[PDB]
């Protein structure tokens, strides 16, 4: 198995992938067409589904039978990262289907998902995709751990994509197997926390990636925590998580970007996130909903034929 | 399927087509006679209905049975553009009939339609043709999306 396999789906996933092409063979991209394929993608894996050239209900029956074929192109790995938009038609279908397959592999993985906010279609898709991940968490009895990134009004997709790529790199660093005290089994039991803590409920959880003790301590109701420290003198057993582990980073590890990084999983935060999306959409729809069309310009007097022709 | 097929109907459609002849094979023109056919049209498709050499009620029964024949000359495309005057007799009949057929293809398309303003005949035709498009939108359960340009 490789150390980590990175999986990207849909346009948003393709776009984020462009920022991670230096990871090469470890990167696997999937989409239903080539609208988002650019030259830099030659450096990574790209697979497009057949017969599929925004509506998830339409895309699902077309792509479902192809999933096994997609999975054969994804090597066995010690950890996976999955990335896509919750709000489109392709990423939000391919992403969760592949995620279900990773759960069947008994894999350790996290996802980076975008809350798209443009339209009621985006918002509806966001809701259905979050519900999808919840259903998968239940059906596979496994936490589905996601770093949720909302497209906040006024912020460029470029900016958001940059932030996501930088977080993905921290996870790639986390799982690089080069830290003192930190095992592949330690990582597995961090993210698959219900395996050994059977009294906990598998569900959609959030991943919070923080670079200070203060920010990490402020994650509410933390369930499972992993901390990396460059200066082992700064290690402090803070917070109240059920599961906690620490790794010591190496100063000659060129990928070490920060002095300490905390990866905190909780789940009592997704609620609000969803509420904000529902409330925001409601307000927007209310302004556009409150409509009142005018009366028909044609009366029962006009002679209209079967094609609606009035001659 | 081609990327886009452009369809023009009636005199106004023929006239607009002359400005788009560089698009060649993608352009398909239809009329009931040749009053608006000029040399540059050789570069595109032109089809004239049979037995039809301003009154829409008169033109409709003549052209309706020929529509299937017209549609066979229009390739399957990923998108269509339709263009005609709302206010004459030929464009405002051929245009919407072809539009109905495109709806049956489950096609994606938009139209460019002209609001003719010369006479009460033009204005009456404009009204009846807009109503036609509304009836089609309802019957085919599809938005009929038009860029409206008043003279
Ligand atoms: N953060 C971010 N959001 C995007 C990007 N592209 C599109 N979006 C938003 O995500 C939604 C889904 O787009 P996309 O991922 O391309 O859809 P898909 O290809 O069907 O999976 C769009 O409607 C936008 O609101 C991107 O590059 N970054
Ligand atoms: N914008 C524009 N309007 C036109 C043109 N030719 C005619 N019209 C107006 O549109 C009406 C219909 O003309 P036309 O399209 O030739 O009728 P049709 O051949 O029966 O479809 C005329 O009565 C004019 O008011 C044109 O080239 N451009
Ligand atoms: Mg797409
Ligand atoms: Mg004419």
């Amino acid at each position: 198995p490789v150390k980590v396999c990175l999986i990207f789906a849909g346009g948003t996933g393709m776009n984020v992938a462009t920022k991670l092409v230096d990871l090469g063979e470890a990167v696997h991209c999937f989409d239903t067409c080539d609208k988002n394929v650019v030259d830099v993608h030659r450096s990574v894996n790209v697979t497009l589904t057949k017969g599929t050239r925004g509506n998830r209900k339409v895309i699902l029956p077309l792509v479902r039978p192809q999933i096994p074929a997609l999975m054969d192109t994804i090597p066995e790995a010690d950890f996976y990262i999955v990335c896509y938009s919750l709000g489109g038609g392709s990423g939000s279908v391919l992403g969760p289907l592949i995620t279900g397959q990773l759960a069947d592999r008994k894999a350790s993985f996290v996802s980076f998902v975008v809350g798209a906010m443009e339209s009621t279609d985006n918002l509806g898709n966001d809701i259905d995709t979050m519900k999808t991940l919840e259903a998968i968490a239940v059906n596979k009895h496994l936490p589905i751990v996601v770093n949720y990134v909302p497209n906040t009004q006024g912020r460029s997709y470029e900016s958001i994509n940059d932030e996501i790529a930088e977080k993905i790199r921290k996870v790639v660093l986390l799982v690089n197997q080069n830290h003192g005290r930190l095992d592949v089994h330690d990582v597995a039991n961090w993210v698959r926390f219900t395996d050994k803590h059977n009294y906990l409920i598998p569900q959609v959880c959030e991943l919070h990636i923080e670079t200070t003790r203060k920010d990490a301590e402020n994650v509410p109701e933390a369930i499972s925590q992993l901390s990396l420290y460059l200066d082992p003198s700064k290690e402090v057993a803070f917070g109240t998580p059920i599961y906690r582990k620490v790794g010591i980073m190496k100063v000659d590890d060129l990928d070490v970007t920060d002095d300490q990084i905390h990866f905190v999983i909780n789940s009592v935060g997704v609620v609000e996130i969803m509420k904000t999306i529902t409330d925001s959409k409601l307000e927007m729809t209310r302004q556009q909903s409150k409509f009142t069309q005018r009366n028909p310009i044609i009366d029962a007097d006009d002679n209209v034929d079967e094609d609606g022709m009035v001659v």
